C-alpha cells in the first residue's frame, strides 16, 4: 500500500475529540471527589497540555462561567484556574470541574471541516452525581498537530439566552 | 516581471477589515430601518448575509447573542435574516436584533488564530445605539477566504457576558 | 437526522479517483483524434483542461514531460492546451502530446501527502499507445478541492526518468 | 497588540526557505571540499532533519540525478544517500552535494500559497567552483510546522527536456 500522510481531520476524529474532552472533564471531577484538590489540579494540568493547544500560543477560550474582567483564558494558567481554581490571579474561580460531573452528552448542530482544522457548534449537556443537568451552547475548533492529534485552539461556551 | 502568485492564505489586515465590515453592515442595516423602515432594512440585510456569511457552502455555525433556546442555531440563510430583521413566522420570537438603532461597533480582540485558508477571532464587540446604550458581547468569528479571495463567516458564536 | 456537515478536506479515494480521471481524459483525447481528427480532440482537450486543471484560480504550476526549454512552464490555459494538442503558433515546438494514440494509463504512487484542502501525489505514470509502446514518467500532482468539492490540478510536474 | 497565531505562509517565508536550501546544499559541498566525507555526511544529516519533513512520514522527493530503480527518496536515508553517497543500499549514489557547489540561483515561474503549505515551480541554477552551471526544473512544497518553520514535504527536480 502507498505510504501516505493525512494532516486532514475526519468526522470520526472530531466526534472522538469531543468525547475525549467530556471524559477529561469527568476524570478531573471524580478525581477531586475521591482524592482532593492537589490530585485534580495535577490531572487537570496533563488534560490541558494534552487536549488544548497553548503550546502554539494563545487558545481562543471563553469558558461558560468566566466573569467579565477575566473572560478570555488565552494562557494555560487561565484554563487550569477556570477548571480547578487555586490561583490568586483568578480570584473569582472556585473550579468548574469540581461540581462532581459524571455524564457529558454532545449534541452537534453543525460540523465544518476546513482541512487541517474542524469547527463544531451545538449543545453540550453536563450532568453531576445527582442528575443536575447544565446545558451549554458550545463552539470547538480542533487543529490536527504535526503528530496527528486534535488540539482545541478555539472553545466558546455560553449558557442559553433566557428572557 | 514580478512572479505571478496565488494567495489563498488570510493576513491579519484582511481579518481586521472583515471584522470592521460586519460592524459597518449591522450599523448600515440599523440606520436604513430608522430612516427608510422594514422593507429597505430587509433587502439590505439580505445582500449583507449573502456577502459577509458563507451559507453558499452549506450550514453556517451561527449562535446569535439573543437567539431563544428552541431556535438557537441559525444554520440557514433564513435563520440569519430572521435574527437580524425578524418578519418570519418560522422564527416567531425574532423582533430583529439589527433594528435597535445601532450607530457604533467597537472590536476588542483577545486573540487571533490564522490556520491558513481560515482565521478565528475571539474577544469583545461593543455595539452602541443612538442614545449611547452599550451592549457588550463575547464574540467568536471564523472567516474562510473563498475561491474569489473574499472572507466569509462560516462560524459566529455571540454570548452575553456571564453575570453571577 | 444526521448532523449537516461541510467537508473541504480531500480523502485518499478522492485523490486516486482524480488521478484515474486525468488518465481517462488523456486517453479520451487521444482516441477522439485517432477517430475524429484534430478539431474534435481540441474541443475535448479544452473541456478537460477547464474541468481537471485550476487555471480559473490563476497560474497552474505545470511543467509538462516533453516541454522545450524556452516554453517550459505552462502557467496559462493556452500553454496547457497547446502542449496536449498543438495547433498554436505561440507554442511552435508543440505537435501535441495527447495525439500519440494513447490507450492505457497506469498510476504507481510512491507517496501521498494530504495537507487538508490539498493533496500531493508523487510516483510513476505509465502511458501505453495502440502498439504497446510504454512511456514511463516521474509525476508530481497537487489537487485543490474547490468551493464545489471537485479536485483541480494546481501543480503538475512530469519528467522522463534520468538516464546516466 | 492582540496575541496572534499565524500557521499561514507568506511570500517572504517561501523565498527565504528556497534560499535556505541553496545555502544548505553549498554548506555541505564546501564542507566536503575542506574537511572530507564524514564531516559532510554529519552536516547533511542535520540539514535534512532541519529543511525536510521525514518526521511527518514520507517526503515526495524525486531528486534530479536519481536512477530508475531508486527514483523516489521517501526515507531520510534515501535523501542522505542521494546527497553524500556512502550507503551500500543506494549503490548508484556518489553524492550530488559533493561536486564543489558554490552559487545557487532561484528563478520562480509561479508560487501557490494554499494557507498552511506553499508550492513553488521554476528554475534553479547550481554553479560549481569553476562556473560549471547545472540548470534544473524544480517544484518545492513547504509545510509550516507547529513551530512556525517551513519544511519540504515535496521536492521534484528534473533536467530540462532536450530533443
Amino acid at each position: 500500500k502507498t505510504p501516505i500522510v493525512n494532516r486532514a481531520i475526519t468526522e470520526s476524529e472530531v466526534l472522538a475529540a469531543q468525547k475525549a474532552w467530556g471524559e477529561a472533564l469527568v476524570a478531573i471531577s471524580t478525581t477531586y471527589d475521591a482524592k482532593g484538590k492537589a490530585s485534580a489540579k495535577a490531572l487537570a494540568e496533563k488534560v490541558i497540555d494534552d487536549a488544548y493547544g497553548y503550546q502554539f500560543g494563545p487558545v481562543l477560550f471563553k469558558p461558560t462561567l468566566a466573569i467579565s474582567p477575566r473572560t478570555f483564558r488565552t494562557t494555560r494558567a487561565g484554563a487550569l484556574a477556570y477548571f480547578v481554581g487555586d490561583d490568586k490571579a483568578f480570584p473569582e474561580d472556585k473550579g468548574f470541574a469540581l461540581s462532581s460531573w459524571r455524564k457529558v452528552e454532545i449534541k452537534n448542530a453543525a460540523i465544518f471541516i476546513t482541512g487541517n482544522t474542524a469547527t463544531t457548534m451545538g449543545n453540550v449537556i453536563i450532568t453531576d452525581k445527582q442528575g443536575k443537568a447544565t446545558t451549554v451552547d458550545k463552539t470547538w475548533q480542533f487543529l490536527k498537530d504535526d503528530h496527528g492529534k486534535l488540539r482545541i485552539i478555539t472553545h466558546h461556551s455560553s449558557l442559553p439566552y433566557e428572557q
